[PDB]
RNA sequence: UUGGUAGUACACUACU
RNA sequence: GCUACCAA
């Protein structure tokens, strides 16, 4: 082959080089060499003399020797060789090359340049390249006229022995990681590999071998050979790409064409709404129904619609407390009559009769609060014993005894067993496997009648006025905003505020907050009794998670209540009549969401009114009170379908018929749901009858005027009316949202999932047999199209991104340590299993002694079994992944190398797989989520290079994107429409009978918007298909390819544990063999787990699968491209994929064909390209129009977006944590400005932020007159200038608390000063220069509130702060605790790591990349109080509870607050904590040089708070317009290293442990030292040791972590968070943005122009 | 840890 | 579950 002296020097180089740059010139010298040998080779087959580079003035000189080489002007081009023969000249260039690119480039340029001189010369001059494959040695000549010279050209030529230097050069620098950029050139770059072996056992898997034998022999070895190709060592990365991709060529264009030519046999009849549609799929329904539910006809059956009865108050009446619990005593004991519980009512009265000694009930139950309110803690060790007074026996304020003389033993029974439904139960059962449960019949004419009565009744009832001030929080606290915003908004709330629906709706509030409040202390041989406001209504809470209680109602006419479907019984009483509810057992998260009601009824009415006139408000509370209150499973199952139910109706293609006949099934357990059930039947039928109105018809300024200029003419569904397009899609899909979570139980949401998950694998394992087919058959994906499609998209998104590899390792730090990253480190829950058996029956033991006991006390009247029954039983246990990867990391399993070798090693070590349901919606185990990490992230990063998938879209990414797409769709309808009919339009406008010829045959547009959803996405899916995604791609090794896809095998084998709670139920009753698919996949409670394996399991593999969806929808593009074609058309198509989400989008315009058949045709290629990639599009639920796209929840109208922004409103009464007044309001507040960037127009934001105050107040009764109530105890007349760290109102315009939040109030009042104290002379400036002025301020001028907001600013903001301390672990199940705990008990353990922390000060914010490091510092984590309680699962409803009934105790450490501030016993009252405020800050005076500390820490420190300053200060605005047009914006970045971790290390002085680090570290030192800290925490020190004389090591571990918690959150960048604003025009820059929202968010029916008189940033 | 004895604590309170 | 006392 090679010269042998040249081939030695080579393997001499190679052995000796130790460097990438020598190396890399062996690379270099290779190719060169292989280059010239070559042509030396060429040469003497077309016997020409050999030229390694000629300059082209030689050729001249040669071939015209006359030529004048200074005259000539010849390019400067150096060809390889060339031939002058019969007066053309060949220009001659060799290459070696699998590829032609090479080639393409050297012909252009040489071409282009030798122009010029052969017209000069008058030489044709012909451009040759002969190129070799080094591969095939087949030889490529372009030339045309070269080959007729040489038609026969044989070179006996072999390149083995360069590929062995190469291959042996690229072995020993395979991991050098410079080597292969140096290497790599230009649009691929590969990494080292992640392991040295692969996985040989992949190969003998009986699972690939499943998978191998189901191909046909051609693809085995293709795939074969995929997986052992690896991009680094051959000629070029995409040459297996190319292979597998032409080998598969044919059949997948003919598929394309096959597929495109069903265009010409659609018959144009498709899937389509109509009012037969509707009505078969109805009667479809109500059979199914039947079947499997009890339908009644009668009345009695009846379900409460409302858990509440309800009754005027009484002016004439009292409203003290004693005085109502005296009236309701003696009202329930003059009960007249004899019914089957008045002897039990009239009996509890008695026992609540405290007749006349008030005085001592009063002075009796303000001694025991007080006792209560002494102590941080509860009570302890001290007996409470009830007292008599009068008949009542008296326990606490409204909580009474039982007493056993004051009532029959019979009666007493009568009244638990049978009124309250307490231990009762009616088996009439014939078989072991023989009870379906029991509805209402919607569709019988007088059940309706009844429904309609009710919600007619209470109209009668509740429009009436409440006869009280309109008055409340809401109103007086922020109308003022609300009517500047909007007066419309403004008289609607008075409305609302004057009615009954509003004093009902607000005393069922407050009377469930107070029935809540009575039922945490109540005893099983106590009942007790709430009140409200309303002096007529009252709750009885029965004896014992939930509440057992009936309201209670006096009243002066019988008739005269709002009956909801849950009155007991109307009785006349002494003076009156009183009236009792169906006792209700509700579980207490429900009663949480009425406390919350008046939130949601009132955002619910001004949201459906809003701007609506054709609406009567009395028509939208009647419904509006039931959605609100209705809390019910009965509304859920109407609330859902009622969106895919109307939607379909009014769509050119959908299936209503299939929909309900399928898939709606009410739960019409209430009247009210019957009556909505009927709103919802005549919704469809009434959408179908203007489904023209909604759909365009043939039509640029007559498309966009449809969606902006909205008018008013479509059919309103929940009342009477008229209603825009908008204002429709609010009713069909708001009412979802109105929906509570866990309305389900805890056992029966589990079931059924369990039971869908084992139904559809046990259909698989009987049904399912076929992997790939070509007719789309049921679960499979055509074999060849896949890989065909796989190779062309991974070949496309490789390409737009030369360094991807790279990219994948440094976006998910798979180079960086396992204790670095979030997910791996998280509280989230993780699985492990092993031999758990003694922990769990000694659980089992102590949990049932605890049991009997409790059971034992009483004044009234198993896991070991579980294992011995089953032989194959998976123990296990839920822990928390940080504290998995804590035991891992202590046994050695896991390391801190490189998180991405790990997860290699894994894949091969972990080969059993199991999962399990929680306590994503599927618990894996660690070393499961190890090896989806990998998988996953691969995709997510090549999923953004594709530019159709996006659930890889970062943020808010999505809105705007639709725009783009139906901006760039609206124009290419118009243009291309335009252009074909630009000759029609002419010959016509140039000139009846021959008009109208020309008219038809021009072209018609056709839009179609497909709203798709595939079905059982993750459930049946082709697994097998992404073993292909993982072979073709390029960027992997060989090594790392077989233990993915050994991990994938092992994947396909994992094991589904059904949890010990559905394995006891039915032990419980198994008496023989049993039918219950539960224990048929168990092979009859055999075993606690079962095989699951074509599911992949909902949540894991998102990225992947949306990859491939789509590489199916690049199918489906070409499929009606080609279509088109065939009748000469014009088409644009767009798709937009996420997971099981698709939005496409088509524009035709053709000449030849009507627009129903061509939908014909888009819908069946749609459903069949789906199909070949294995996935089921939902016909059921995917509708299709013309103007309206959805998406993810995202619509575009007629071009404009549109958001559903009310359920953002909605959730803004319920989302907090319960942690404080700041908190909690923060958490609130957010989803008003999350509203604001959807579109919420300013009034109705208001009502979210007037709310959201309420709610916040309301929890730590701190509203107006309340105990809490600040505003008394602060210099302030006004709630707007109390501090709003101290549960003050917040003060700030609308623009500012959008973009900011809370800090906005604090931000709003020192911008207020700025221009109130700055000189006259200085008021123009920019924001600086006014702070710069502060130096001339009088400190003595400003006012006290301004002082003392200031003092509060300066003292206690820098670095929330009245936050309730909890005496609350249970961790047992944390093995990293019982580690903590041997270390509490080990005699100097806890301040050898306090001591090693101390050392290593980084560890007290981060976690450092070493395992000791991480190790130690969870074990630090556990000496934290509210880390400890964090890791246990709280019941919203009780921390809720909690906050209540401790707001008067004492639960502020203002010791902890207190000490911050220097230079008493335990925990404080919130009233006395503001008092002891005071009084220390007017000790503790404000200079000058303090007030400018606040603005340069607040304002100058932020880049975004200087910004939005100088908007408010600097800004002017235009003349008001119209709100035309709404456009997507990005908000863009206001503000302008290395990891935190380390660079807080070197602070700690040594950037070694390069350069930048040093140059990192030397600008922390400057925030330091300026703001001096360093020296001001040493001082702080030896300060506080000095006094206690001894050295503090907590004190200084505080101190520390907040100083090194203020430099981790100085040196930490934030990744840009993209989030997109709906606005009036488009944002170019950051000035932009602030004009538009601080002019779009002032007025509701207008927007103003906003410009500046000075720069901003 | 086991066994025994005795307990297990609090809001609304309102123009109605 | 938590608390106080007692016994091992």
């Amino acid at each position: 082959g090679m010269d042998y002296q040249e081939y030695q020097q080579f393997l001499a180089r190679i052995n000796t080089a130790r460097d990438a740059c020598v190396a890399k010139d062996i690379d270099v010298d290779l190719l060169m060499a292989r280059h010239d040998y070559f042509g030396r080779e060429l040469c003497k087959s077309l016997n020409i003399e050999y030229r390694n580079d000629v300059p082209f003035i030689d050729i001249i000189l040669d071939i015209r020797p006359e030529v004048d080489p200074l005259t000539i002007d010849a390019p400067h081009i150096t060809p390889d060789n060339y031939l002058y023969i019969n007066n053309v000249l060949y220009i001659i260039d060799y290459k070696v090359s699998v590829s032609n690119e090479s080639s393409v480039i050297t012909y252009d340029k040489y071409y282009e340049l030798t122009r010029d001189i052969s017209d000069r010369l008058s030489i044709p001059i012909e451009i040759v390249i002969i190129r070799i494959d080094p591969v095939s040695r087949d030889l490529h000549i372009n030339s045309d006229r070269f080959k007729e010279l040489y038609p026969t050209i044989v070179v006996d030529i072999n390149f083995n022995q360069f590929f062995d230097l190469k291959q042996l050069l690229y072995e020993k620098f395979g991991d050098d990681e410079e080597f292969l950029l140096k290497v790599a050139h230009g649009d691929f770059t590969l990494t080292a590999p992640w392991c040295k072996t692969g996985c040989p056992e992949f190969w003998k898997h009986p699972i690939y071998k499943e998978f191998k034998m189901s191909m046909p022999v051609p693809e085995r070895r293709l795939f074969e050979e995929s997986v052992k190709f690896n991009a680094y060592e051959s000629e070029r990365w995409n040459t297996n790409l190319v292979k597998i991709r032409e080998y598969t060529k044919k059949d997948y264009s003919e598929h394309i064409s096959k597929s495109a030519k069903n265009i010409f046999l659609a018959s144009g009849f498709y899937k389509q709404p109509n009012k037969n549609e509707i009505s078969e799929g109805w009667t479809l329904m109500v059979e199914r129904v039947q079947d499997q539910r009890e339908i009644s006809k009668s009345l009695h059956d009846q379900k409460p619609s409302i858990h509440f009865i309800w009754g005027a108050h009484n002016p004439g009446n009292s409203n003290n407390a004693t005085f109502k619990l005296i009236l309701l005593s003696k009202s329930l004991q003059s009960i007249k009559g004899i019914s089957t519980y008045t002897e039990a009512f009239k009996s509890l009265g008695k026992m609540m009769d405290i007749g006349d000694k008030a005085i001592e009930y009063e002075e009796f139950c303000m001694s025991l609060k007080s006792k209560a309110r002494s102590s941080w803690k509860q009570i302890m060790n001290k007996k409470l014993e009830p007292k008599q007074i009068n008949n009542a026996l008296v326990l606490w304020e409204q909580q009474f005894m039982i007493n056993n003389d004051l009532i029959d033993k019979s009666e007493k029974l009568k009244l638990f067993k049978n009124f309250c439904g307490i231990g009762k139960k009616q088996f009439k059962n014939k078989m072991l496997e023989d009870s379906k449960p029991k509805i209402l019949d919607f569709d019988d004419a007088n059940m309706y009648l009844a429904s309609l009565t009710m919600m007619e009744q209470s109209k009668k009832i509740l429009s009436k006025s409440n006869g009280l001030k309109p008055d409340n929080f809401i109103l007086n606290e922020f109308g003022s905003r609300i009517k500047d915003a909007n007066k419309e908004t403004y008289d609607n709330m008075h409305k609302i505020f004057e009615t009954g629906y509003w004093q009902c709706i607000s005393d069922f509030s407050t009377l469930m907050k107070n029935i809540l409040s009575v039922s945490q202390y109540n005893r099983h041989n106590t009942f007790r009794i709430a009140m409200c406001a309303n002096n007529n209504v009252f709750a009885i809470v029965f004896p014992s998670a939930t509440v057992v209680y009936s309201i209670i109602v006096l009243h002066k006419e019988e008739e005269n209540i709002f009956n909801p479907g849950c009155l007991h019984g109307t009785f006349k009483c002494m003076n009156g009549y009183i009236s009792i509810s169906r006792a209700i057992r509700l579980d207490k998260e429900r009663c949480q969401r009425i406390v919350s009601s008046p939130g949601l009824f009132l955002t619910t009415c001004l949201l459906f009114k809003h701007d609506n006139p054709t609406l009567v408000m009395s028509d939208i509370m009647n419904f509006s009170i039931y959605t609100s209150l209705s809390i019910t499973k009965s509304v859920l199952s109407l609330t859902e379908p009622a969106r895919y139910m109307i939607m379909n109706s009014l769509a050119i293609s959908s299936n209503v018929k299939d929909y309900i006949a399928e898939k709606f099934s009410p739960y019409t357990k209430t009247l009210f749901s019957v009556y909505m059930t009927r709103l919802i039947k005549n919704a469809c039928f009434d959408a179908y009858d203007q489904r023209q109105r909604v759909q365009l018809r043939d039509i640029d300024y007559d498309i966009t005027q449809k969606g902006i200029k909205d008018n008013r003419e479509l059919t309103s569904i929940w009342f009477p009316g008229s209603v825009t397009l908008k204002e429709y899609l609010t009713q069909i899909y708001l009412p979802f949202y109105f929906n509570a979570k866990g309305l389900h139980e805890k056992h029966h949401v589990m079931v059924d999932l369990a039971k869908t998950i084992l139904e559809i694998e046990c259909e698989q394992r009987e049904n399912i047999k076929e992997i790939w087919s070509t007719n789309c058959t049921k679960q499979t994906v055509n074999l060849k199209i896949l890989i065909h499609s796989l190779c062309k998209n991974l070949l496309a998104d490789t390409s737009r991104h030369n360094h991807l590899r790279n990219r994948i390792e440094n976006r998910n730090n798979f180079r960086r340590s396992i204790t670095t990253i979030s997910t791996f480190t998280s509280s989230k829950s993780c699985l492990k299993i092993g031999d758990f058996r003694k922990e769990k029956e000694l659980q089992s033991v102590k949990q049932k002694k605890i049991l009997e006991v409790q059971s034992r006390k009483m004044r009234l009247a198993n896991y070991e079994m579980l294992r011995n029954a089953m032989p194959n039983y998976t123990d296990y246990i839920s822990t928390k992944v940080f504290d998995r990867l804590y035991e891992l990391l202590d046994k050695k399993v896991l390391t801190d190398k490189p998180v991405i070798e790990q997860i290699m090693d894994m894949m091969i070590d972990h080969k059993k797989f199991y999962f399990t349901f929680f306590n994503e919606i599927f618990v894996g185990e660690y070393e499961a989520k190890m090896c989806m990490y990998a998988v996953e992230r691969i995709a997510k990063e090549r999923c953004k290079l594709n530019p159709d998938e996006m659930i890889s879209e970062p943020g808010d990414g999505k809105l705007k994107v639709l725009e783009q797409k139906s901006e760039q769709e609206i124009r290419f309808l118009v243009e291309t429409t335009r252009q074909k009919n630009r000759e029609i339009d002419e010959a016509i406008e140039a000139l009846l009978g021959k008009i109208e010829k020309l008219s038809l045959g021009k072209a018609k547009g056709l839009k179609m918007e497909i709203n798709a959803d595939m079905s059982k996405w993750s459930a049946q899916d082709v697994f097998y298909k992404y073993f292909w995604l993982i072979a073709l791609d390029p960027i992997l090794y060989p090594q790392e390819k077989e233990r993915i896809l050994y991990f994938m095998c092992n994947y396909m084998d994992k094991e589904l544990i059904l949890p010990d709670e559905l394995l006891f139920n039915l032990l419980d009753q198994k008496v023989a063999y049993q039918n219950d698919i539960i224990a048929t996949m168990t092979n009859q409670l055999n075993s606690n787990t079962v095989l699951i394996k074509r599911n992949w399991l909902q949540g894991n593999f998102n990225y992947t699968s949306s990859y491939v969806h789509s590489c199916a929808m690049s199918v489906y593009k070409e499929i009606l491209k080609e279509a088109i074609t065939l009748l000469d058309g014009s088409i644009l198509v767009n798709s937009l994929v996420h997971s099981d989400d698709n939005q496409t989008s088509i524009t035709i315009v053709q000449d030849k064909m009507e627009n129903d058949k061509i939908i014909d045709f888009a819908m069946k290629e749609f459903e069949r390209a789906c199909l070949t990639f294995g996935c089921q599009a939902n016909m059921k639920k995917t509708y299709v129009t013309n103007c309206i796209k959805e998406f993810v929840s995202l619509f575009n109208l007629y071009g404009e977006p549109f958001s559903i922004y009310g359920r953002f409103l909605l959730t803004s009464v319920g989302d907090c944590a319960y942690i404080g007044p700041y908190e909690d309001l923060a958490s609130r507040i957010s989803s008003a400005q999350t509203a604001i960037k959807h579109g919420c127009p300013p009034s109705l934001a208001w009502v979210s932020i007037a709310i959201s105050h309420w709610m916040t107040s309301l929890t730590y009764n701190m509203l107006p007159g309340q105990s809490n109530d600040p505003i008394d105890y602060f210099p302030a007349e006004n709630r707007k200038d109390i501090p709003i760290e101290l549960n003050g109102v917040l003060d700030a315009p609308l623009s500012m608390i959008s973009t900011v939040g809370l800090e906005s109030g604090n931000l709003y009042f020192l911008i207020k000063l700025l221009s109130k104290y700055t000189p006259v002379m200085q008021k123009r400036e920019s924001v600086v220069n006014q702070i710069a002025e502060v130096k001339n301020w009088k400190v003595e001028d400003l006012t006290d509130n301004e002082i003392f907001r200031l003092k509060i600013l300066r003292y206690l903001v820098l670095d929330s702060i009245l936050t309730p301390r909890k005496f609350t672990g249970s961790l047992r199940k944390l093995y990293s605790f019982s580690k903590y705990q041997d270390r509490l008990s080990s005699p100097g353990g806890m301040v050898e790591l306090f001591t090693y922390l101390l050392e290593k000060p980084e560890l007290l914010v981060t976690k450092g990349e070493d395992m000791k490091d991480y190790m130690e510092s969870v074990i630090f984590r556990y000496n934290s109080k509210r880390f400890k309680e964090s890791l246990s699962i709280q019941n919203p409803a009780q921390l809720f509870i909690e906050q209540i009934l401790f707001s008067h105790k004492p639960v502020i450490d203002f010791s902890g607050i207190r000490d911050k501030y220097i230079n008493i016993l335990g925990k404080v009252t919130f009233t006395e904590a503001y008092r002891l405020l005071m009084r220390d800050l007017s000790s503790l005076e404000l200079t000058n040089d303090d007030i400018q500390v606040i603005y340069s820490y607040i304002i100058l420190n932020d880049p975004m708070m200087i910004t939005i300053a100088n908007t408010h200060i600097l800004s002017i605005y235009g003349s008001p317009q119209r709100r035309m047009g709404m456009s997507c914006s990005t908000m863009p970045e206001f503000r302008n290293h290395h990891s935190p971790a380390l660079v807080l290390r070197a602070y700690s002085n040594n950037p070694d442990i390069p350069t930048e680090m040093a140059r990192d570290l030397v600008h922390l030192k400057e925030f330091v030292e300026n703001t001096n800290l360093e020296e001001k925490m040493k001082v702080r020190i030896a300060m506080n040791e000095a006094e206690k004389g001894q050295r503090d090591i907590v004190f200084e571990l505080k101190e520390m972590t907040r100083f090194y918690q203020v430099c981790y959150e100085y040196v930490k960048s934030t990744e840009h968070k993209i989030k997109v604003f709906i606005l009036p025009a488009k944002s170019y820059t950051t000035t932009d943005f602030c004009s538009l929202m601080q002019g779009n968010l002032i007025k509701d029916k207008e927007w103003y122009t906003v410009h500046y008189l000075k720069q901003i940033l």
